């Protein structure tokens, strides 16, 4: 077993520590189980990434294994056929739980969703074999090896759903895989057979591989029954897809800043390090540090250094992420270092065979509140998370509130286009969705079984609500990485524009007022305070159309001429001409800056002029690699294009397949 | 719009579900704005009723005329393709690569719930409010009526300008949207196709939205209303379910029939749906030779009553029946009777109104109380199994329900397990949805219904009860072979007792008044221990049964010559008697059909009904054991879920309805 | 700050630290000599011996300190900032509370204010928080609030109204408004020995307070920060490690009232096969109080018809079941540490080295909210557990021959905890609504510049309610245990005494008739195994029929194990009949004797292990709660049950239970 913190789950380890390692976890090479060195990386790897597993080949285990097995046989010897039939009363109880009873009910998309994702019977098998090499149990090598075929021979056992509450731990779902590798004749297993996947019955998928059924002895029935393997499975999946969730809402929180001009100086770590030390929270503020490095968007501290409201410092939603993050990703790490145990080092099955004593002990290890506990944990960070992100999001979609960004992030005319005003709404409602899914469920313990199992964990039950909220959070993330890489595009569009434009106004003024001003004193003055008049004004008239926002804002600029040079000999009509000619100047440059952006190839945008080097990755990953471009709009195309949703889903696919995970990686390395 | 209540004790959920399960599914509907039932909803949602707007001169000219109204053009037809653009903003699967056995469409709005929202939609525009034209309503029933049913995200809505996302889909589909995708029945197989795809398979051609027709179509509440009401459809099924369970419990725990006496309701705490709950269950129970009668009923610390999962069953009901008869009042008007978009026309007196119809609270009201209704039902229902498999509680049934040595068979011990995780699922479900409201789009959506997450969740509370009820039926059914089992046992065992006792004791007991003292006390005591051994294989049990037994006789016998070895002999001679007596009887249950089950003597001649159903029509069996037979068979799991698939398909509800009127 | 992890608690599992040793040093702060504050050293012991105990507390004494606060002020650097105090205090002075004493009603009246406790907690961290130099308050406002402690003047502050980020700003300005002598402030003093409402500068003028006129920068200083929050998480957390102690311990002397077996404990069963670092701890907690026992089945001992051979999961998996929610409280114990004694919670801050001022947010008590939202599920899951236990040891058929509802006397006319039973089931439902998560319930707060906010006070404050609860379980399964050990100890005696007397009674009766056999072990042997099985089965039978009814089965033994002999069946009757006498009137003068000697002459005492003697003697001699023997037997109506479980209660709520948990651990 690891001392490595980064393996095992304090500033002496941190997230992305974790997971770069469990990224790191071979997919081709054989994973070895030995009873104590299985980690969750390794976990994740046999159950997605098909990497073969086997019992660690060694003379020191196998003798373990074989010296239990002969422990209990020489001691009943020394105290067949009814301990077979015993194994199979065990079986036939527990193979009670629901699922279609014929492909006549499958349907195109549809079918089996009243059974256990492939990926978590695989995880479950490899954490069940690790379990029993551990020699406190008396199960076979042999019985061992069917399960480590079944997994190398890509034999998954079709396991209900519901049914348990995971205390003599997951007893119904591991009958099932124990009724599979001993070819019980109503034992259904998939298996992927000339380039099809099929449902077959156990046997026939064993006779394709020329694998043998078991027959179960004494204890084996127990041994393979009772434990936690498969809620801990599922659990292992949803704290992997968690932590991903975790790193990639610190990425959004940074593209965020860069998108509203914000400030990189809430991550000084001044603000967490010295002064409020929680380790997490230095660690977020670390990693958002870090992304914010090198940005022409966001606002430096060692820059910034150097009677209207007005809002000169963040919101909460970026200024007190850290704080925010911190404590839930305390509890990822926490969460961690217990699947660690209970996946990896951990025998829990019942009774237990103690062979140096020679001694049965009759104990709980199945009952799985230690898994339970890492999955409300979670599944209330995951809310917490997308409460944070939709907030982040929903400010940068509110014209009255992102510094100027265009009104729904509408590239043209917002008078015909509302682009992401959809996808707002679609944020609060998978906010809505993470709230109600966050509730417990570990208080809804019934007294099972004459109350024998009068508390049980409910950990699989638990894992499998949180692996939704994952699902839920993915789409809600998916969603603002969109609507942020637009941003970013719109305020590169805006700073194009400004280089040109400040000039622009200088040499306006120069032209129509210079002669008016010559010998005066009110050049700088007159530069200084018509810049200041059009910023403030412009910040509010996003949502404005482009025509009528330039000649309002030169309106108001040329009420601060008629103060400024009030002492010359200009006419109105000479104002008003200034007024027009640079209204007219900002409309055809926004037309000539913004036809520049979308005549080039996305690999030209200006955003990579002014994005940090990290932050950069993402941007690069969903424009280029994933295909997803900035929108221009239906109308101003005169096109219905491709619809937002189908982009968005491409973000999401990535999200799900774990595309984005060593993106994620080489951003915060 | 009808004023029957079955469209207070003057109407019950029965009424309701008969009239629904009535509703036609080959004849077309016909949509006039204010006739359209739930019932009505679910033929076209689930049976493919032909569905098209009334025909009728004075519908058509209320459409057009509101249409007229407004009018009374290339920038109103791209106002409604911006409206369109920002709301296709859902996920969906991106390519049939993703899809794989049994799985791929997860991220889509099933079928019928898209189908009845076109349903419900078109009626919502009937009304003459919306200015959409009738050739963009009759769309959407082509769109029906040829099976074309658009794929829409699962999730991004609010219900609020009510499902927007959703029915911006639908919309976009009939509109020959570029990237609209519906899926089709075509050339006998399921197909995804774009929509001008499909549509030239039909020979249908795309609407342009005209002004007002972009949010006449997005803006209302048929997408979680549909939803909705399939919902609300199957909770009742659900709760009618629960009773007959309840009925069938009594007949298993061989219990009082007297809980459901109208002195206990109609009398004494008359809510109009405890009344209800109770007479349905009085209905079930006439008849019964399980049950026990009121009217023929009339220092150890014994159960005498019946514990409260069945005596206060009616109570426990009565509050959530009440529920979702109201849910039904508010849905019927929100599917059948209103309109939804915004801004409305009010043509008559030549005036547009701006107001919140869309927004769908009245929907997730139904949705939430439904929830938490599901996980009461389902926590009866779980007490009443619970207990029922509990050797210590269930009135002598045999430990587990197994039907042979218990040592080696432990039958209904996972489902026992199984109803607990159903049941715990459901408490979660319960919690609300419509507290998480966020503030939505720049705080103008800062209230917001949720409606479609709410229904979403008890749709799945739907599924989680009837895992729960499928599983309860199938162990009731099996209790109740068991015990009548027990009854015919009784009836040859009874006179064992008294020819066994005459044969070893008759001698000693002449000229004596003892006999009838003796079978009266052996009998007495052989029920009171029996009743605590049914966890004991069959050979020890009668032998502990007749040891207590010769016990009473030593007492009762006191006076008598008798040897302690002719009462051993005695006590021998008779458990042997019972064992082989008890072999018998499970033989003669064996070697018969299930048409020929002792049950059908015991049974209710309407609980017969679901019985037979169960044991006939979908081939669930009583399980003798594996290792009785030597043999692996078909798993319980399997046998469950028949039972659910029965339930899930509304095949079993007209059985429900059968026994209930 | 202390690197010694009984102080520190840990963010992770790990052997190096337990609770038992985080309790310890908790209940080790002195309550006398004074807290002195340096910003680093505060520990949650600490701030509940100053919010509790009336601990004295003071800045520290040292230039070093005072140094670094003054040169934040000067750093920072007159009638408008003044100003801007005061309308920073004006907006958030908006909270409910009474306002008169004519809505005072006899135990009522303050519902709609912040607890004393918490209000001095939550001063003790202010002025923590801001000796650490980056905050530019005063020494003196520093001092303010610490003469407020030490004369124990405790601001009036409104219950209800924060959302805990720019922190618990509502209630601290509360604080702020009354040490600067606001016209409109309240606080609560004693004073010639009665509670006293008084005006701020009233209460001033009592103790010769000059009020502080609050300075740049000392508004935001003040009220900007999590130490409400941080306060009552403290108070709460600190209550639930005892709570979680108590579990443990009623876990035991379950067991022990159970007869069932301490091998559940074994190392084997934990460190070997499971090593959870905090299930191995729970297991030894339990191992060790279960350790002498002659009560529980041991190990280094023990080793057809549906027999139980093993403990149900109650006490069979409960060191599985509370080992997690130990690791979240150990973990809540690190991070409430830095949050409450090493944080500087106000904004903007100060870096006086570099010359700069900093915005951020490190008033968003997420951190603390976090803490509760974990404590409390936690406390429901503690609550199962207790609550599974107790209602099947109240279970007569669950519950291997306990009396039924552990009735002394005839079960016809006694149902003795079967109200308890029902009481308990009613505080654990409770404890489950009560779990649901605070924190997903966020409101755009302050023109959604508050987006996010954490909400820690209201957490905070169902965490608290959720202590209480689990108190009243606790104390009623407490309670109920304490007469199932007597009762079980009854049982022990008479079972001593009579065994004897079976084998007397067959001697008498039969032993004529075995003369010459080998029969007489056999008898005895059938007879007691008889008796054992049936009697564990009529335990809510009345004595005298009892009897009768085991011994009724037992003549059925005999007549098959002496069925070759030649005795008539009026002997077997006659034997049945007297043997069932002798227990009857056995039983009655084993009560008698048990009822009549002292409570610390009981029998328990030879059976219960030693350690859980200790909280047995608790509770029948501190305390005063003894067996009960029932209403109707007595022929009087004795005070009640409610009346004695509620002095435990008040034990466990005092803290008065806290030291003996300590030393049987």
């Amino acid at each position: 077993a690891s001392t490595n913190l980064a393996v095992a789950g304090t500033t002496q380890v941190t997230q992305v520590d974790i997971v770069e390692k469990m990224l790191a976890a071979p997919t081709d090479s054989t994973l070895e189980l030995d009873g104590y060195s299985l980690n969750l990386g390794d976990v994740v790897s046999a159950a997605r990434k098909g990497r073969p597993v086997r019992v660690k080949d060694s003379d020191e285990i196998r003798s373990k294994i074989d010296k239990s097995v002969e422990f209990l046989r020489s001691q009943l010897s020394m105290s067949t056929e009814d301990a077979i039939s015993l194994q199979k009363a065990l079986l036939e109880h527990q193979l009670c739980g629901v699922l279609p009873s014929s492909f006549d009910s499958f349907r195109l998309g549809r079918g089996l969703e009243n059974s256990l994702p492939l990926e978590v019977v695989r995880g479950a098998m490899t954490i069940r074999v690790n379990s029993l090499t551990r020699g406190h149990s008396a199960v076979r090598l042999v019985v061992l090896e069917a399960l480590t075929n079944f997994l190398n021979h890509g034999i998954t056992p079709i396991v209900p759903l519901r049914g348990t509450i995971s205390a003599s731990g997951d007893l119904s779902p591991l009958s099932y895989i124990a009724a599979a590798i001993s070819g019980h004749p109503d034992s259904k297993v998939h298996v992927v057979h000339e380039g099809k996947e099929k449902i077959l019955y156990a046997r026939e998928a064993m006779a394709l591989f020329n694998l043998e059924p078991v027959v179960l002895g004494p204890k084996e029935g127990l041994g393979l029954v009772n434990g936690t393997a498969v809620s801990a499975s599922m659990a292992t999946l949803a704290l992997h897809d968690a932590h991903m969730l975790s790193l990639l809402s610190q990425s959004l929180t940074a593209m965020t800043v860069e998108a509203m001009v914000g400030h990189a100086g809430s991550f000084h770590p001044f603000l967490h390090d010295v002064t409020r030390p929680h380790p997490t929270q230095i660690e977020v503020a670390g990693n958002i540090r870090k992304l914010l490095e090198g940005s022409r968007f966001a606002v430096h501290h060692e820059e910034e250094v150097k009677d209207e409201g007005i809002l000169r410092q963040d919101r909460y939603p970026l200024r007190t992420s850290p704080q925010w993050l911190g404590p839930l990703v305390s509890d990822l790490i926490h969460a961690h270092a217990v699947l660690t145990i209970e996946a990896g080092q951990s025998t829990t099955d019942n009774p237990l065979i103690d062979v140096e004593n020679k001694t049965s002990h009759h104990g709980g290890n199945f009952q799985a509140a230690a898994v339970a506990n890492t999955m409300e944990k979670t599944r209330l960070g995951l809310a917490q998370i997308g409460k944070l992100n939709f907030t982040q999001l929903t400010e940068m979609l509110n014209a009255g509130m992102n510094r100027g960004l265009p009104s729904c992030l509408a590239a043209e005319d917002p008078s015909l286009s509302y682009h992401c005003k959809g996808l707002d709404i679609a944020a609060a409602a998978y906010t809505s969705e993470l709230g109600h899914l966050a509730n417990p469920v570990t208080t809804h313990v019934q007294p099972a079984e004459m109350a024998n199992q009068a508390v049980n964990s409910l950990a699989l039950i638990s894992a499998r609500r949180t692996t939704e909220s994952n699902d839920v959070l993915s789409l809600l993330l998916a969603t603002h990485l969109y609507c942020v890489l637009q941003a970013i595009d719109l305020r590169a569009i805006e700073f194009e524009f400004k280089k040109q434009f400040g000039p622009a106004i200088v040499s306006l003024i120069d032209q129509h007022f210079g002669s008016a001003m010559t010998g005066s004193n009110l050049r700088d003055e007159l530069v200084e305070k018509v810049n200041k008049t059009l910023a403030k004004r412009l910040e509010q008239t996003n949502s404005y159309d482009l025509v009528p926002r330039w000649h309002d804002a030169f309106s108001f600029a040329a009420g601060t001429v008629v103060e400024v040079l009030s002492s010359t000999s200009l006419s109105l009509a000479a104002v008003n001409a200034w007024k027009v000619a640079a209204a007219e100047s900002a409309i055809s440059l926004t037309r000539q800056v913004r036809e520049t952006f979308w005549s080039a190839a996305s690999t030209s945008s200006p955003a990579l002029s002014y994005l940090s080097p990290r932050t950069q990755i993402l941007y690069a990953f969903v424009r280029e690699e994933l295909g997803v471009k900035a929108r221009r709009g239906d109308v101003f195309l005169g096109k219905q294009e491709v619809t937002i949703g189908s982009n968005v889903s491409k973000i999401y696919e990535a999200i799900k397949s774990g595309r984005i995970n060593n993106v994620l990686l080489k951003m915060l390395a």
